[PDB]
Order: structure tokens, then sequence, then C-alpha cells
DNA sequence: CGTACG
DNA sequence: CGTACG
């Protein structure tokens, strides 16, 4: 669970409004973007996380 | 080169196969034992270069052009 | 589930 | 270039 709440973690520092990459999520937490992506997935179908459609998808907490 | 010996080993392997045949990346991958990934990778390569043809689907089918 | 992508 | 994929 080490990455989930993690990702929330950096998330809720970097204000509940703005969005963010898993690119940019995997250079500031020194983890794989793979990893970082399976994480945010699925954090979104557990809807604790939005995803932003679009090349590339952009996450911020629901 | 080990690029170039699975490079050769999917070309023979489809010329084996039989020009007009084709096959997955999958079933090419559990035959020569090589990570599907892998295999992938020198399948779009190998189509790119016009040496191989890509059936579309889902998934791609892979045979000698 | 297609994914090849580095 | 979107890729999360076991």
């Amino acid at each position: 669970q080490d990455q989930e709440q993690r990702i929330l973690k950096f998330l809720e520092e970097l204000g509940e409004g703005k969005a963010t990459t898993a690119h940019d999520l995997s250079g500031k937490l020194g983890t794989p973007k793979k990893e970082i992506n399976r994480v945010l997935y699925s954090l979104a179908k557990k809807g604790k996380l939005q995803k932003e459609a679009g090349t590339p998808p952009l996450w911020k907490i629901a």
C-alpha cells in the first residue's frame, strides 16, 4: 500500500484542485511510471481519484 | 547479436509456418521462449521494414509478407 | 488485453 | 505515446 497512500499524500500536498501526470508523479516520487499508473487507475476505479481523460491523462484527488 | 538472433528465429518460424499462414505474438512468444513484449518489439520493427505483414485484430496476426 | 512504447 | 496489462 506504500504507493497508494504515497500518491494521495502527494496529490493532497498539491492542492485538491491542481491535477498532475503519472510521469510527473514518477519523477517526483522516485517510482516507475508503470507502477504509478496501476496505482492511479486503481484509485480511480475505487473513485478515490479523478482521472482527467486526455493525452496524457491528468490525476487529482476526487 | 542476440536481437538479430531473435529476429532470425522469428523469420524462420514464420517461413516454416508457411508464407500465407499467420500467428499471434503470443504463440510466437510461447514457441520461441521469449517474452511476448520483446516479440512485439521485433514484430513491429520487422513490419515497419516491410519484411512481415500485420493482420489487424485482437490480437494482431503476423505472417511473412 | 489491442500495448508495439524506448 | 493514450499503456494501467497480471
